């Protein structure tokens, strides 16, 4: 009945249709989704399997993710907001279950939120180990110390880089090959601050500690080295306001 | 004696020389190539091993690929054409066996052709699962619904993105970090149409449903937002005709 | 007491602190670092685990790397120089142990040096197999025939491409998504020559056999198609001297 409850209900219904139509995937859909009663448990199960390695057991990571989601209401809210963001804004128009299972941006983002929590809980070696796996597996390189809001859309997430001192607001869309990073300058605050509702086009590079205002749009291929005011469009190399 | 037969003959001879010279690779070359009597079986064997996961057994994928190649003459023709394309046009000048075994663009492309067939056979969940693995393993993100011709050259394929509604003709070369994608606009026909014999330079971004004419060339780093006429060169950000 | 000895001493001390603070990582830190008495053995152990596959046993790769480091004093010097380069120049300010364990650029680079040695020892099939794994695992595509110096910094190494005929001097910094590659022209010397102490900014593309002079800087997003004189800055698409 509630928002999360309804979304989870949709995920199960969709998974059940997919399991019935594709016997090669039926058991995996059962073990990941249909055998569970919550989004948190299914997401944790899936992330544990996706990110496991010889260093990190899938059952260990499953525990880690599940504990984090069960302990932290804001992580659950963020996951549902990000599922909604994909359902609403994804150009390829995703079902909830396909986003949950297959969307690398979405999955990397939820896993990053747990890495960020570890980082804040003074478990930085583990935060960094998790970060390394997320990069390995989802081609998403978001430093655990980066701050990101919710309702985030990560389209063709491969090669996304978000630096250590970056800040990303709510309802931001980050397309393919976006770099939110630095000049090569050593130390300190050196990564961009991205306002709510910003759209960053494919291949855009945004460098230095500059501001990208609320609702602004960055055109594809742009190299943005200056502050972009709210509700404006910046495009070009170097980027200029349009 | 036939074209495929001769190419396969070359692959075996080359593999045999490599197996004799490198004992660390001899068994793998035997199991993948020398123990088989066809290109289809060896390619299926190799793709099954490359793309397997805890979700998808290598023997299952081996069956899937082998069935597709045995059922679909055009898939076999495309694989041989793509092997020829690499042999003829690859700047690094590849042998047939090294292309078959090591070239990520070539392998991802053949696997994509099978994903495209599944998509057309109304096995879309499996098409998408296969697509996800191809992206995972070969750093090639071609949506199963994309249409691609044959004789395709994928140089430094890592980070290649080809969107859902893209169309690529025959004898096209797609270099490193090319994006054939969209603006962020939701739904519908939103990805480029690439004519026969087009060369797309490294890091080029081509967005929207625009036309890239036969024989055209796109310079490296270009952001192409307009139609490019046949036999012309477009370069720049934004791209202009030269 | 010696330089390598001191750096290795720091690595062990750091690993020991991390193992004490994070029980999830303690055994892995013990098996990789604390149970060994040299940087070479620990790096070989780690690279063997990172790069192993169904084709290549971790114990085989461990042997391969260890033999190379034990046989080749210049490989050991290069590894220490690259550790120093990260410690000194990395904007994210890395500890030695975190660089050794987690930095993909550093690890891919050391593994590449061994691939380059194999290539020179007429073990090219194995050099290429190793190269393929390095690309797979570290998202670093450096052809085994490429020549690179030491003191190299590879920031956000994902999607780095260095072509077959490229030459990179000492104390070079190569940031995210740099391409040192070619036009699409087939055969011959077709990749850039990078002087000592050059800084190449994020997303820069440098194509053709051109010269990038000592101490030069290439701005982010640049497409460099001409020779850059020493101690100068090139920026733009196409790049111009500033």
């Amino acid at each position: 009945p509630d928002e999360e409850g309804w979304v989870w209900g949709q995920i199960k219904a969709e998974a059940r249709r997919d399991a019935e139509s594709e016997p090669a995937l039926a058991s995996y859909l059962y073990s990941t989704i249909l055998s569970h009663s919550s989004l948190e448990r299914s997401l944790s199960f899936h992330l544990g399997n996706k990110l496991c390695s010889s260093t990190l057991l899938s059952t260990l990571l499953y525990d880690l993710f599940l504990n984090a989601f069960s302990s932290d209401p804001s992580l659950r809210s963020a996951a549902v907001a990000d599922l909604r963001a994909a359902r609403e804004r994804d150009p390829a128009c995703v079902s909830y279950s396909h986003c949950l299972l297959n969307y690398k941006g979405f999955l990397a983002c939820q896993a990053h939120r747990v890495a960020h929590l570890l980082w804040r809980q003074s478990r930085r070696p583990l935060a960094l180990a998790l970060h390394s796996r997320i990069a390995n597996v989802f081609a998403v390189d978001i430093h655990p110390a980066a701050r990101i809001g919710k309702g985030i859309l990560f389209d063709h997430a491969t090669g996304v880089v978000v630096g250590e001192t970056a800040v990303i607001g709510n309802n931001v869309s980050i397309l393919h090959h976006v770099t939110l990073g630095g000049t090569g300058k050593v130390g300190g605050d050196r990564h961009p601050k991205i306002g709510d509702g910003v759209l960053i086009g494919a291949g855009a590079t945004i460098l230095g500690n500059i501001k990208i205002g609320e609702g602004a749009k960055v055109g594809a291929g742009s190299v943005v080295l200056i502050d972009v005011p709210p509700r404006t469009t910046a495009v070009g190399n170097p980027a200029r306001l349009v």
